[PDB]
C-alpha cells in the first residue's frame, strides 16, 4: 500500500502536494520523502498523471527541463524525452515565451513555464520502496 496521502498507479506511488514550490524545490521536496519529481515511463501514466492534474485545476511541475540546451528536454534521472511523447504538449508548446525551461501538467497537455515560478507538484517512487 502507498502512504498516507499518496496516489497508487501501476505499482508506484504518487504525492500529489498540496503546498507550491518552484521546480527545483520540488526536485528537493521530492528527494527529502525518498522519491523523485515525476518522470513519466509510459503512455498509460501520461494519461493519469495529466488527468489527476487536470481534474483538479492545478498547475503542476513534472521532472522535465530544457535548462541544460534550449529546445533539447530531458527528464530528472537523464532519460532524453523521446519522441514519441512530444505528443503531450500542448498546442503550440513548447514556446519558451520569456524563457521557459520547465515543464508543467496544464490542462490536457504539458506546457513549458517559468521554472522558479511555484507550482504544485508530483513526487513519484516504487511502491516496494514505500
Ligand atoms: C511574455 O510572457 C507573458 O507575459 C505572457 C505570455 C502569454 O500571453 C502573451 C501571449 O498571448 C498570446 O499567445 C497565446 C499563447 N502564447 N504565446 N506565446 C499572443 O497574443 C502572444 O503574442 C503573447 O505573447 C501567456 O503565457 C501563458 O500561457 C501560454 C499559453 O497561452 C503559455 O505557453 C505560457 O507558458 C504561459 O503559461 C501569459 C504570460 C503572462 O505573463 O501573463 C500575462
Ligand atoms: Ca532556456
Ligand atoms: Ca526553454
Ligand atoms: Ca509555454
Ligand atoms: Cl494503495
Ligand atoms: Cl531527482
Ligand atoms: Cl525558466
Amino acid at each position: 500500500p502507498c502512504p498516507w496521502e499518496w496516489t497508487f498507479f501501476q505499482g508506484n506511488c504518487y504525492f500529489m502536494s498540496n503546498s507550491q514550490r518552484n521546480w527545483h524545490d520540488s526536485i528537493t521536496a521530492c528527494k527529502e520523502v525518498g522519491a523523485q519529481l515525476v518522470v513519466i515511463k509510459s503512455a498509460e501514466e501520461q494519461n493519469f498523471l495529466q488527468l489527476q492534474s487536470s481534474r483538479s485545476n492545478r498547475f503542476t511541475w513534472m521532472g522535465l527541463s530544457d535548462l541544460n540546451q534550449e529546445g533539447t528536454w530531458q527528464w530528472v534521472d537523464g532519460s532524453p524525452l523521446l519522441p514519441s511523447f512530444k505528443q503531450y504538449w500542448n498546442r503550440g508548446e513548447p514556446n519558451n515565451v520569456g524563457e521557459e525551461d520547465c515543464a508543467e501538467f496544464s490542462g490536457n497537455g504539458w506546457n513549458d513555464d517559468k521554472c522558479n515560478l511555484a507550482k504544485f507538484w508530483i513526487c513519484k517512487k516504487s511502491a516496494a520502496s514505500s
